[PDB]
This record gives C-alpha cells, sequence and structure tokens, in this order.
C-alpha cells in the first residue's frame, strides 16, 4: 500500500491539486491513451493525443475518495480501484453508470509521481467530434478559474 522510497503519495497529490503549475510539470503528456471520437460519417474512429493544452486540472475535491448519495437519485462514487506503492487508479463516476474520470499515477524511476494516463468525460466517446475544439477551450476557461485560486 505505502512506497518505501521517494516521494509520499499523500503529499504529492496535496501538491498536484494545489499548483497548477506544479500539476503541469507531474503529467508525462501525450498520455497514454488518445482521445478517441466517432467521425460525422458514423463509422471512423479518430483519435487525437491527449496533450497538454487539453487537460483539466484537477483540484482537491474531486480527488477525495467519498460516496454521494444525491436526493435527485443518483450515487456518485470516487475510489482508488488500484493502490499498490508505486502504481495507483483514481476512478470516479455515477453507480450503474461509466465511469466519468480514471486517474492513472505512477512512481517513476526517480521517485516522483507522474498521471501518466486519463480518461475524462470532458472527452467522451459521446461528443461529438465537431464539438471538440469548443470543449478545449471550455475546459480552458475551467483552468483559468482553477488558476484564480490554485496558482
Ligand atoms: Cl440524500
Amino acid at each position: 500500500e505505502i512506497a518505501q522510497s521517494g516521494e509520499d503519495f499523500k503529499s504529492f497529490l496535496d501538491k498536484f491539486t494545489s499548483s497548477a503549475a506544479f500539476q503541469y510539470t507531474r503529467i508525462k503528456f501525450p498520455l497514454k491513451t488518445p482521445i478517441t471520437l466517432l467521425a460525422d460519417d458514423g463509422e471512423t474512429e479518430k483519435t487525437f493525443p491527449f496533450t497538454k493544452e487539453k487537460w483539466p486540472l484537477l483540484d482537491s475535491e474531486t480527488m477525495k475518495e467519498e460516496r454521494i448519495e444525491q436526493e435527485e437519485g443518483g450515487i456518485y462514487v470516487s475510489k482508488f480501484t488500484l493502490n499498490e506503492p508505486v502504481h495507483k487508479v483514481f476512478e470516479a463516476g455515477y453507480e450503474e453508470s461509466e465511469i466519468d474520470l480514471r486517474v492513472e499515477f505512477e512512481q517513476a524511476a526517480d521517485g516522483k509521481w507522474y498521471v501518466v494516463d486519463c480518461y475524462t468525460g470532458w472527452y467522451g466517446y459521446d461528443l461529438p467530434i465537431g464539438e471538440l475544439k469548443q470543449t478545449i477551450q471550455q475546459v480552458k476557461e475551467e483552468n483559468a478559474a482553477f488558476k484564480e485560486i490554485h496558482p
């Protein structure tokens, strides 16, 4: 569960979520899994590299493990589904739905933690390819908000 050398994961994650500049330094772009969307033709899958300009900054609230029971009926669950000394995977989503976030963390040979892959519902398979550019701009605007409180 806990690494015997290098960076402590919980301490890393607190720094990662508290500073945008630091966060960007600890993501290995392009991520392992590219963004995959269906073309308008309705048959061809198109991939786009998951690069720095597309990254939605992750805050401390998002990275908390918890179970949210909503009055309107949903149960939203976030948890580390893999929790090994040098390899962790965080998943979040509504119970009985597909997940809307998966973040994969690995402690590299230098002892530092990095994000090496991510699935985010911002770029879900349900996103029309024609909306990708504007979605990326929306993420930029969210990131501007993040940077007002977590530079
Ligand atoms: Cl409730």
